[PDB]
């Protein structure tokens, strides 16, 4: 197994190996015009200023040209990491329901001014009520949307039932869950906590692979397949000797940056020549 990049989106660097020797391959060259991957081209361009033309000619050139391990995870893991977010089809129902749970539990307590640490954040059967919330930054995040609750509140005119709470946000509050859903979904926390093969399904559904953790295989699955060692919180991904010695390490390394400097993508990539 080769070692993906522990620093960044530890799973997004490990697929990004394992995608790029798929590609390189000519293996996935039946799937190239799909919607998928026509969005995964959308998003190496809007990453990269001088990835031109737009076409996968050009796409499958800069992972031949960064072909270096850890130029390739600082090349394409920012990309499908935005890429995946399109693919978020869950994510409006669930910020709705962990904002739901935290104004129906603590409608009270925030109209009267109580810290975050105040409030109930665990419901009658242990379970955590808004999870993805309360690992937004305290200060910067937390405490601003307790005094934006309260501005909203003002306007609540109902009796106190979750099903009333969850409409009256869903009517009243949908500024505020659009700016939540992007702070969930793209802040520096959220791409680097940790993700799971299935926090990614929609994505690799769209791209006609199966992600295969720890020999775990559906061999009714007839699709392409990534095949990954998680190790805790590292990652390892498998590639066998023939695919290894030609569509990986071609290419002396050649990026400097980090995982979280390529992420923000100020730092343009020169095109290859």
């Amino acid at each position: 197994g080769i070692p993906a990049t522990g620093d960044g989106a530890c799973l997004f660097n490990a697929v990004s190996i394992g995608l790029s020797v798929e590609i390189l391959s000519g293996r996935l060259d039946s799937q190239l015009d799909t919607p998928g991957y026509q969005a995964l081209l959308d998003e190496f361009a809007k990453h990269h200023p001088q990835f031109n033309p737009k076409s996968w000619k050009t796409l499958k050139e800069w992972l031949a040209y960064y072909n270096d391990t850890r130029d390739i995870e600082l090349i394409l893991a920012p990309v499908l990491f935005n890429l995946n977010q399109k693919y978020q089809d869950h994510l409006d129902e669930e910020i709705l329901n962990e904002l739901t749970n935290l104004v129906w539990k603590n409608k009270a307590n925030i109209e009267n001014g109580q810290a975050w640490f105040q409030l109930q954040n665990t419901g009658d059967l242990g379970e955590a009520l808004f999870p993805k919330l309360e690992n937004l930054d305290l200060k910067k995040d937390r405490a601003p949307l307790l005094d934006k609750l309260r501005e909203i509140l003002k306007d609540y005119k109902l009796e106190l039932t979750r099903e009333n709470v969850k409409q009256f946000l869903t009517e009243k509050a949908k500024e505020l869950l659009s700016a939540l859903k992007k702070k969930i979904s793209s802040d520096p926390h959220a791409f680097q906590r940790g993700y799971s093969c299935d926090e990614l399904k929609g994505m690799t559904d769209a791209l006609a692979i199966s992600l295969v953790e720890n020999r775990e295989e559906d061999i009714t699955d007839n699709r392409i397949k990534i095949r990954l060692e998680n190790q805790e919180e590292h990652w390892n991904v498998l590639c066998n000797e023939e695919d290894s010695e030609r569509f990986l390490d071609s290419t002396p390394s050649r990026l400097k940056m980090t995982s979280l400097e390529a992420y923000r993508g100020d730092k343009q990539v020169s095109a290859p020549t």
